[PDB]
């Protein structure tokens, strides 16, 4: 699975290799630091919204474990030899991120629907269509990147199919947001609209990283891709969760939850 990604094609300078290692290890710290924050403020969230901050804790740990796994895989697969880090064993691939996404994306979408105050039949219904659309996106994306070394054309076609799911997914999300933001309390009807645009921006970096093999097929393309993943993860998981948490607390406060009012 590692021979199919471009990381296996190149030697890396100390500077490139340590920059990638430092990017992944920093990602671990950030996520686990935000995990403590999400855990602490959960007591300031009304029971109605408390599951949202819990889902952020699930995302933080899910991401932190795969980023930590990826950093160690990175240092195991390569060895500094003759002035460059060269592939030693085949134990590093990007496929594990696509596993992180399969798991984190349903959680990220669920926390959004919860603060939108959807409930019951509509919650279960809307969540099912989003998670299926999203899994189709991720799965077709994972098939495509198996060809980023061998068959770029296939990468593209699987990229096109994956993007179809992405567009439909965002159309559902946007439609539910704009049709339900009047139900939101404390002025969060204004904040949720920004969350949506944060989503659009953060999530669009992933397909850009996905296409790096096609327009920068070299060792700096590998560094660049990890940098895009790092900006994307922090924005779609950390900042977004903070955005979701702030909305949860605000609506809790507007709903008469005392611990939420005292915290604010
Ligand atoms: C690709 C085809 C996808 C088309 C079929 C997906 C339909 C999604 C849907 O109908 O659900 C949206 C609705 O707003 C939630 O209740
Ligand atoms: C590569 C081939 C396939 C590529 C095709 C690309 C087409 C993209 C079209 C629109 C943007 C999609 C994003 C949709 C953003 C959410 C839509 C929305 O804002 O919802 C509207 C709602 O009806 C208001 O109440
Ligand atoms: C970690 C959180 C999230 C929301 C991950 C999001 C991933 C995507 C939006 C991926 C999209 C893809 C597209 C649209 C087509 C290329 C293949 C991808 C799966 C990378
Ligand atoms: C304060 C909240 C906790 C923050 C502390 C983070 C904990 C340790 C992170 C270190 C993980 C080790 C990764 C190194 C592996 C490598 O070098 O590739
Ligand atoms: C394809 C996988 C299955 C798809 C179904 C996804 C699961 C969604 C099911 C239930 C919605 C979760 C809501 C949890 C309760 C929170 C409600 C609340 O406290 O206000
Ligand atoms: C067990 C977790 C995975 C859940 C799968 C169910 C979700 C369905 C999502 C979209 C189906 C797309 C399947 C197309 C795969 C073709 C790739 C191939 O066969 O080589
Ligand atoms: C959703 C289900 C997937 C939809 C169609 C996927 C078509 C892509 C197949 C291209 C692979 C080329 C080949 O192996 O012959
Ligand atoms: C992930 C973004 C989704 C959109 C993908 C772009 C759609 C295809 C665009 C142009 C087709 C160009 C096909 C060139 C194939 C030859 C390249 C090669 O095989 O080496």
């Amino acid at each position: 699975n590692s021979m199919k990604n471009i990381e296996s094609l190149f030697d890396y300078s100390a500077g490139q290799f340590e920059f990638i290692d430092h990017l992944l290890t920093m990602g671990v710290g950030v996520h686990f630091a935000a995990l403590i924050f999400f855990l602490v403020v959960s007591q300031f969230v009304a029971p109605k919204y408390r599951i949202a901050t819990a889902l952020s804790c699930i995302v933080m740990v899910s991401a932190g474990l795969i980023l930590n796994s990826q950093a160690v895989m990175w240092t195991d697969a390569y060895a500094y030899v003759d002035g460059s880090y060269q592939l030693q064993d085949l134990t590093f691939s990007n496929g594990y991120r696509y596993v992180n996404w399969m798991a984190t994306i349903p959680c990220l979408l669920l926390q959004l629907l919860i603060v939108l105050n959807l409930k019951g039949k509509e919650l279960f219904s809307t969540a099912t269509w989003l998670i299926l659309a999203a899994w189709g996106m991720i799965i077709t994306g994972y098939v495509g990147q198996l060809y980023e070394v061998d068959d770029i054309a296939q990468l593209m076609i699987w990229g096109a199919v994956s993007t179809a799911f992405f567009v439909v997914m965002n159309w559902i999300v946007g439609t539910k947001i704009f049709k339900n933001r009047a139900t939101m309390l404390g002025g969060t009807d204004s904040t949720i609209t920004k969350v949506f645009w944060l989503m659009m921006f953060a999530w669009t970096l992933y397909p850009i990283a996905y296409l790096v093999p096609a327009f920068m097929n070299n060792a700096d393309g590998v560094v660049l891709r990890q940098l895009l993943f790092t900006i994307a993860d922090i924005s779609s998981k950390v900042i977004y969760g903070l955005m979701i948490t702030y909305i949860a607390i605000q609506q809790s406060a507007a709903a008469g939850y005392v611990p939420a009012q005292q915290a604010l």
